[PDB]
């Protein structure tokens, strides 16, 4: 066959999801770091991306833009979206509500400076009124190690990395939910994410100031 | 199988796309209009609204939440999501294009006053030289009436949707993209699309100042 090849600069960013979902599935991947502005426009120039933005992911003969595309793409092939319709609405209502919260955490560092102070607290204030409750009440109301299906899905995974970013922002936000504590500890001792959290994977750092700039850089924002 | 059931207020916004992909599909559906903050609240209070939000479809018993995922389940059920999983590859990477733009000009509105001149003008450049380019391409390469497949899907309906949007902010922008003008005609003639752009659809129109301030009143933002 051959390795999943993930296009995109050297940080977390948009493609770090991607890499938790292929990492617990087992699926071993190369990635080519884009160094430059210049390097971005020969993806571009090339042909390489639908929209002339990255993530992109060769895989399976196909150039995949857009997170969702790969992710959705990923989870099929690697049985991680559920048995049947059904249990995809729960898993893709699940998994967007997530990706809300995570997206409000990606940008936090982009926020106007004069913003910051306010949307951090509303971030938190999500995260204990509306995020977090929501899925303790899904496991509260099966009482199943799993969020969906009694099964690992893409939805444990994505959740248990955002539970991840939250504890770097602030350890205590977690506190009074001991249902996804629990996920967070049994998901993390599953053999391929154990792994992927110790050190040498390829999982990213948070990103610093440098980081960040160099994105400013390469995406010219 | 129940009627599906679209709880929102009476306007576009983020429930246009359901209408449109339900009306294509032939399915007949029922609308609950959220009036005021009250009705909102109590929609929450009473547990059918996952992340305390709408839209919310009531769906062959589920109380589906986020658009994406109502809109999964439909495009499945009704087989607008394709054939197999590369062909859904495609098609959620042409949507998540279309769902960007479309993203963009739903909240030029909501842009501050000093800074949505100059939005608009980005929005109409990504138009021109990112979007409409990317999709003439892809309906260039294999010159078939469907942008996936060679059969209606849920792209053919969003990009379509798309277009009308893009034709209200300015006319000229597809001009020069003869293959989309094409596919918004023939998709516009489907007989189910064509009886929904016809009067007295669920089709909503664009958002007026009024309707904007009854958001702003029940959403409270
Ligand atoms: C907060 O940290 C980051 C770092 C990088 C980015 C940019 S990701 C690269 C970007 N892709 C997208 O915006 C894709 C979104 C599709 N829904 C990109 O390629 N930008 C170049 C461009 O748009 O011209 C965002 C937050
Ligand atoms: C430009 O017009 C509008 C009109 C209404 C809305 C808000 S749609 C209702 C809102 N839902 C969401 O934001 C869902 C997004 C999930 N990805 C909502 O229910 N707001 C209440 C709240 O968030 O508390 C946005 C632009
Ligand atoms: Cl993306
Ligand atoms: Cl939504």
């Amino acid at each position: 066959a051959e390795k999943p090849k993930l296009h995109y600069f050297n940080a977390r960013g948009r493609m770090e999801s991607t890499r938790w979902l292929l990492a617990a599935a087992g699926v071993e991947f190369e990635e080519k770091f884009i160094k430059s502005a210049e390097d971005l426009d020969k993806l571009r120039n090339d042909g390489y991306l639908m929209f002339q933005q990255v993530p992109m992911v060769e895989i399976d003969g196909m150039k995949l833009v857009q997170t969702r595309a790969i992710l959705n793409y990923i989870a099929s092939k690697y049985n991680l979206y559920g048995k049947d319709i059904k249990e995809r609405a729960l898993i893709d209502m699940y998994i967007e509500g997530i990706a809300d919260l995570g997206e409000m955490i990606l940008l936090l560092p982009v926020c106007p400076p004069e913003e910051k102070d306010a949307k951090l607290a509303l971030i938190k204030e999500k995260i204990k009124n509306r995020y977090f409750p929501a899925f303790e009440k899904v496991l509260k109301s099966h009482g199943q190690d799993y969020l969906v299906g009694n099964k690992l899905s893409r939805a444990d995974i994505h959740l248990v990395e955002l539970l991840y970013y939250v504890e770097e922002l602030d350890s205590s936000l977690i506190s009074s939910f001991p249902l996804l504590k629990a996920l967070k500890t049994r998901i993390s001792n599953l053999p391929t994410v154990k792994k992927f959290l110790q050190p040498g994977s390829p999982r990213k750092p948070p990103m610093d100031e440098k980081s960040l700039e160099e994105a400013r850089k390469i995406f010219r924002f």
